[PDB]
């Protein structure tokens, strides 16, 4: 699995769960391509976006809908979504878990990369 | 000041000095318009970005170029900026800081939000 | 398994590995008594601290020995040790993670709280 | 001003205001002892704990009752305390700016360190 988005509740100290994911590539005249979408599991992770082949070096975002989570649990949030830009593959391919740790006014995010 | 942006370098405990930072506020047919830019002082703060009469309710994007900045240390960053997308002024006037801490494989993002 | 410690390694994206973890509960007379201790997995994972019986509620203390990790990564680190200190169990057993975010001048660090 | 703590609310988007602050010292007997307290302001920060004189070289632990300004919210959160523990001024006298943001089930902590 060479891509898995990881979602986290700061305020609950839970998994995020259902929260919708988006993944873009960046194409040739710049704008952004769907690549993949999908929801986070009870255990707040998205696997199964894409395979080794289709994942070649480009650069791709990923857009977790941070808003709508926050909203179906009646908090008011500040951002609008959550979005982590990267290039990928760029000295082989690697596994890559993106990781978000949510709360209603800031985010964290970092990545997990490892050589297969 | 209605709107400021801090940098902060997890790496050595620093400001992040001279970062550039591109805000954009989306327009009435759903595009992205430069909205301000600058780019961040000793003190990895960048003020002076706009007056409480421009910064009306809206969607603003504020992005703040990380990849240059781990470059310019030698570091190739996971990321390719940080971005950070906010509704503002939903509820009338407020001040926002919009603070980043940066890592190379990571970075945290804040908003202090106040009302005068 | 009731106690699991993940440690995340900010600056070159990956599992912190070979972390010392020690974990104490608070005595009667307030003072830290050693409860279990390891180092993390090449995945940043710790498990096995201890049982379901054993972990009764109580206060509990996880100090994750991130100084050692740095200097063994040649990397000047600002802070001594990073320490976890929580109420286990008030309501009920629960599997617990305890996730660390790591990087030389700064840390997260969040709880993962689920109900078997 | 040697030693400023700030703490920050996740969940607000604030400052974190009154909340208690104690910092202790590592004697040559390797005990605590007692060297400042305070609480945090209007804008979440604590100034005025010591002097250049009296900050010298040391280890130093700065404890923050996270868990009193959650429970004045009527929020159970997961830390009892968020606590940093360092080296200062081991190089040479330093300015120490210490940063906690806070969420009830994760914090996250950054030293801005300067040299004036
Ligand atoms: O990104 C994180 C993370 C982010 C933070 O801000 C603070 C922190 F302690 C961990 C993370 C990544 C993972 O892969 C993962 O399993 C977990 N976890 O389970 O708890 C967390
Ligand atoms: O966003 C933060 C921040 C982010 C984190 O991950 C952890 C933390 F403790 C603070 C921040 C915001 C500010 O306005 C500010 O002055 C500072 N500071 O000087 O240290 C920091």
């Amino acid at each position: 699995c060479p891509l898995m988005v990881k979602v986290l509740d700061a305020v609950r100290g839970s998994p995020a769960i259902n929260v919708a994911v988006h993944v873009f590539r960046k194409a040739a005249d710049d704008t952004w391509e769907p690549f993949a979408s999908g929801k986070t599991s009870e255990s707040g992770e998205l696997h199964g976006l894409t395979t080794e082949e289709e994942f070649v070096e480009g650069i791709y975002k990923v857009e977790i809908d941070t808003k709508s989570y926050w909203k179906a649990l009646g908090i008011s949030p500040f951002h609008e979504h959550a979005e982590v830009v990267f290039t990928a593959n760029d000295s082989g391919p690697r596994r890559y878990t993106i990781a978000a740790l949510l709360s209603p006014y800031s985010y964290s995010t970092t990545a997990v990369v490892t050589n297969p």
